């Protein structure tokens, strides 16, 4: 189910949504 891949992917979705954040700013550059 989604809830056995919600627990890990909950940490993970601050970190996936932060870093996608950061990283579409610094790809301005490339």
């Amino acid at each position: 189910v989604k809830g056995r891949i919600d627990a890990p992917d909950f940490p993970s979705s601050p970190a996936i949504l932060g870093k996608a954040a950061t990283d579409v700013v610094a790809a301005w550059k490339s």
